[PDB]
C-alpha cells in the first residue's frame, strides 16, 4: 500500500518567519526544503505525497492541520527553521506535541510559533477520541524517535536533547502522527550556512525519507481489527 | 515509573515441550531462560517482573495471559524452544498475533503450540476494545522489532525472517504487549547446543534486557489523555 506523507513548509506569504544575517527567510527555506523531501521521497517506493503549501502563501494552522486530514495522512511533518532565544543552540532537532515543555526552549518555542496565526490580522482562534489520540501520539513518538536516530548515523548535527516538546498547535491532528523538524536555526550563524546550502539539505531530506520508509514499513505490520 | 513485565515460561508440569537429543526439555529450558531474563531486568533500573510460573507446573495458555492481566503488565514475553517441522531451521525468533500466518512454519508452530493446553486431558476451552486491540499491537511488533535489531547487533543467531506471526492463542491479551520468543529450535542439532549453554543464555537474556529498557523508555514518553 502507499503511504501517504503530508508535508508543512513553515510560514509562508505575509509571514516570512525568521530571517537569517543573509537575508535568507525561513519561509522560503521551509519550503525549499519539503520541496527536497518531497523529491527524495518520490524517488523511493510506495509514498505518496502532498504538501500543504505548494507557492508562497499563508496559512493558518489549523488550515494546515486540516489539509492533512483531508488527505488521510499517515503522517504529517511541520518543517521550520526558527529563531531561538539563545543563539548558541544549533542542530537538528525533532518535536512532538505535549501540554507540558520539554525544557524552556521548547516552551518559548511553541508559544512563538503559535502565535503566527495573528500575523493576517484577524481574530485568535470523548473517550473514543482520547483513545485514538494516545495511539496517534505513540506513532508520532516513534517516528521522531527514528529521525533522529538516522540522522545521528548520517552525521548530521543534532541539537543537545534532539527530541524535545510543546504545545504546538500544528500538532494537534487527533488522528495523524505529527512531528515538527527544526532543519536548523536560523538564530545561529552555523545553522545559516548549513541551511542555505542545498545539498545539505539534500542529505537531510534523503535522511528523513529513510526514516520514512522504515516508519511506512512498520506502520503497515500493524492489525486492522474493525 | 517502574515498568511492568511478565514472563512465560512455556509448558510445564505434565507437558515437557520439545524435547533435546540429550533428553533436555523445553519446559527446563525455558524457566530457566525466564529466570535467567529476571536476573538481567533486576539487574536494571525501574523494571518490575513476574513470571506466570517460577516452578515445575502446567499452566493452561489462557491462565499464562490472565496472570499478565492481573499484573497490570506492560509487555507479556512467552519463552519457548520448540521443534519445528524442517529440523536445518535455527536461530533465536520472534513471533507477534496475527489471524493470517506470515508462512507455513510459523502456521504449523502455532498450530501445535496451542493444542498443548490438552495434555491435561480436559476439553478445549467492542469497539472501543478493538481499537485497545490496535494499539496493543503496535507496541508488540515495536518490541519484536527492537528485539531482532538488538540480538543482531549482539551477533546471536537469527533464523531468516526472524520476525514472524501466526495465531498463537498465548498472545491473545487485547490490552498487554505481547511476543513469544522462540530463544533456538531443539529440533535443530546446534540450537540445542547453545540451548543448553547458561552463558549463552545469560547473554541472550541481557540483549533482550536491554531492548525492555528502550521499549519501557519509549512507552513512558507517550501521552495519557484519559
Ligand atoms: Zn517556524
Ligand atoms: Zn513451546
Amino acid at each position: 500500500a502507499s503511504f501517504r506523507v503530508v508535508l508543512d513548509p513553515g510560514h509562508g506569504g505575509i509571514d516570512g518567519g525568521a530571517r537569517g544575517v543573509t537575508g535568507i527567510l525561513e519561509k522560503d527555506v521551509t519550503l525549499a526544503f519539503a520541496r527536497a523531501l518531497r523529491d527524495e521521497l518520490q524517488k523511493g517506493s510506495h509514498t505518496i505525497v502532498a504538501l500543504t503549501r505548494d507557492s508562497d502563501i499563508f496559512l493558518r494552522l489549523s488550515e494546515r492541520v486540516k489539509k492533512a486530514q483531508e488527505f488521510d495522512a499517515d503522517l504529517f511533518i511541520s518543517i521550520h527553521a526558527d529563531t531561538i532565544d539563545v543563539h548558541s543552540l544549533r542542530g537538528a532537532t525533532v518535536y512532538t506535541i505535549s501540554d507540558e515543555a520539554s525544557d524552556a526552549i521548547a516552551k518559548s518555542l511553541a508559544e512563538s510559533e503559535n502565535k503566527v496565526d495573528l500575523l493576517d490580522g484577524l481574530p485568535k482562534e470523548d473517550i473514543l477520541l482520547d483513545l485514538t489520540r494516545r495511539e496517534t501520539h505513540a506513532f508520532s513518538i516513534n517516528f521522531a524517535n527514528n529521525v533522529v536516530s538516522n540522522l545521528s548515523k548520517s552525521h548530521i548535527n543534532l541539537i543537545n536533547n534532539p527530541h524535545r516538546y510543546a504545545d504546538f498547535q500544528v500538532l494537534k491532528a487527533p488522528d495523524v502522527p505529527s512531528v515538527l523538524i527544526e532543519i536548523g536555526y536560523l538564530s545561529n550563524k552555523e545553522d545559516e550556512k548549513l541551511l542555505n546550502n542545498p545539498q545539505w539539505r539534500k542529505q537531510m531530506a534523503a535522511s528523513i525519507a529513510y526514516s520514512i520508509r522504515q516508519f511506512a514499513e512498520y506502520r503497515q505490520k500493524i492489525m486492522q481489527p474493525l
